[PDB]
């Protein structure tokens, strides 16, 4: 009922109606529940601390041009979903506070560090979250020899220990080692699953998809 | 095991990771087997057929930009793949004559006309091939006009014939896969994928796993 | 020696080095001079509002988009230029203030309304400009209506009113600058440039030469 | 009356109205005269180059892509001129040969090596030009210290050996090396100037614009 969901980079690089066909199931599930989202810098964010750096921007002058990136990812999501508060929250108590008024708070990054999938799992913990969805552009967690390569299959079910150790342990993550712990401190019922609007409902429906963590 | 990959417009416009993402996996596939990919002209087709209709040019012309285009990005994506032939053929006999010395061909389109998924139909066809993989934005063919619900899904496995009824009728997120490359595919029996074109699909729709929606 | 530059959309979106060939004429210039540059949204800001206007936003919120945008493209530039500010002001009281700190302040936009040349003309006038130089992808102010033939030319001086009454009648290659900008330039007094935006011209609008055309 | 023009890159990067501006005047000379016209890669060959090194690219591939780059460019401008030869030449002599059916030809680059400015002086030799237009984005040809810094003026003419001197001798070149020298063995003479429609058509007209090289 409590939902975290955590979109990240490539999820949805504005497209008109993939950010149409997302913003839709927001809005289903915030109909019955309450849904936190957290975008990622996506193509936006790469692209243009690639160009900082490129420039010389010391790293954390890079950190906040990709939170800015995070931000405007968000608002442009913000848009297609009417129940969503039309501020971006900076950081979680403003995110908590706009859950008070809204059944749909988006956020990008708050802290320059490490981040989506870190910063999602700290939200969850830190609103109490009943769910925490994890829509990532893979399927869930990977054996170990993971990507797209041919010796893998998922872990339909894992426990947060195991999931930390999964991670402890090119090119993408997915799910962050530090998110794992934080997920592993705030026991919430995790979900790492491909970021479609049928899989993303069927995760808040408590069903088999990706992969599951309790 | 000969594998025709399809990769549209928007699925890796000069993005230098994801694509590194995808040659690692056409790569991989290539240790294995025999891979032609097929790229579309993405952002720069579009931007610069729109320029050039703006600019007030024949349809044939913009058709010629779009090829340019294409096979601008189909230079690209070689770059990253080495197993590739470097250069980019410009008809399907070029592009099999390059499959015999090379185990990943990677083509832009061919005739100014219908693209990408036609495209790379009617190479698989040419050449035999075992397997189409369509790797498109949307993760497989979708239901009845369709709008966004629970009740409208796409379908994880379909005939031909039903394929082609599908997109036989409309005139719309079905605007992916167009209906001469259904058409094509039908006449050709080949065993077709339509999935969100990700690294990890591709690799599903070629170890024959449900992934989108297949096709045979 | 106060120099307000006007960097609009097109004029440097996300290229490396032209973004470098820019910052270094602005540094150059802050090395004897007080330098402030108002960035705009360019490809980016056009990019998000045709999307978010096409999600349903209100006009309002496009606005927001609009400066946020702008404002990425303005942290994009100060990593470029180490005498900056790193601070992105979002108020020219702001602006003024990190002016006391830094040879060189830049910032997107403020108010959600008319952009760039009016939001550079207003800050300008609000901190006493000695000269505002607007860099566009023009040469100067063009002549009756305008259409491209050699008859049609720019004017290399104007006065105020002069430039009011050329963009005071239009509603087309005059798109740049904007009406109020000129009202504005009129009300400052300040001396304006309008230029096409190459680090040659900028430099040589501030060592108060023949460039574009001169508003006095 | 045998005209090369060349186009650098940054100097009409598909902005639409623009490009119309550019070809309205090539169109015009091409009323009277005898035109050919070298487009560059700019953005787009830069853009692609630059990711296509990124994903690990010989030098002579790159060299490809950029060509290919100049093309796409020289195929956008053509659109625009309807006087022009429909085909982008691939060499000099296809360049020659459609300069018998069209008062306009246009290309990108030919040999994968030096360029645009290199790759116009050698065609305006080839084919015996009456002057050759080095449309770039400065001014004309600048002191020993030149750029966009204080110590600055450009020479309103040269001779061929000054101006082989002067770059014998960031960020953008201009006049490249090979281009001056291939410009002093042609005796063919040069403008560089700003590239804008009036400009070109003034050094058309055969008027001190930018540095004049004879």
């Amino acid at each position: 009922m409590k939902v975290v969901l955590s979109l990240g980079g490539s999820v949805l690089s504005n497209e008109s109606e993939k950010i149409r066909e997302f913003a839709k199931t927001i809005e289903s599930v915030a109909q019955q529940n309450q849904v936190f989202v957290v975008v990622g810098g996506g193509k936006l964010a790469r692209e243009y601390i690639k160009s900082a750096r490129e420039l010389g921007a010391s790293e954390t002058f890079c950190d906040y041009i990709g939170i800015a990136a995070t931000r405007l990812n968000a608002m442009l999501l913000i848009s297609a979903i009417p129940s969503a508060a039309k501020k971006v929250p900076v950081d979680f108590m403003e995110a908590e506070e706009l859950s008070k008024l809204y059944r749909v708070v988006v956020m990008g990054g708050t802290f320059p560090g490490h981040t989506t999938d870190a910063t999602a799992a700290l939200l969850a913990e830190f609103i109490k979250a009943d769910v925490f969805i994890n829509a990532t552009n893979v399927d869930g967690v990977y054996s170990a020899d993971p990507k797209s390569d041919t010796s893998a299959v998922k872990y339909d079910r894992l426990s947060p220990q195991q999931l930390v150790e999964i991670v402890s342990r090119g090119t993408n993550v997915v799910i962050d080692l530090l998110a794992a712990k934080i997920i592993e401190r705030s026991k919430i019922k995790t979900y790492v699953i491909l970021g479609t609007p049928e899989n993303i409902m069927k995760a808040v429906k408590g069903e088999a998809v990706g992969t599951v963590i309790a």
